[PDB]
């Protein structure tokens, strides 16, 4: 899928961004 491995990379340790932009933004 992706929102299960885009927020795991981009919140757990994979992003350097935030977390509303990859727990939603990520399609």
């Amino acid at each position: 899928g992706g929102l299960g491995r885009c927020i795991y990379n981009c919140m757990n340790s994979g992003g350097g961004l935030s977390f509303i932009q990859c727990k939603t933004m990520c399609y």
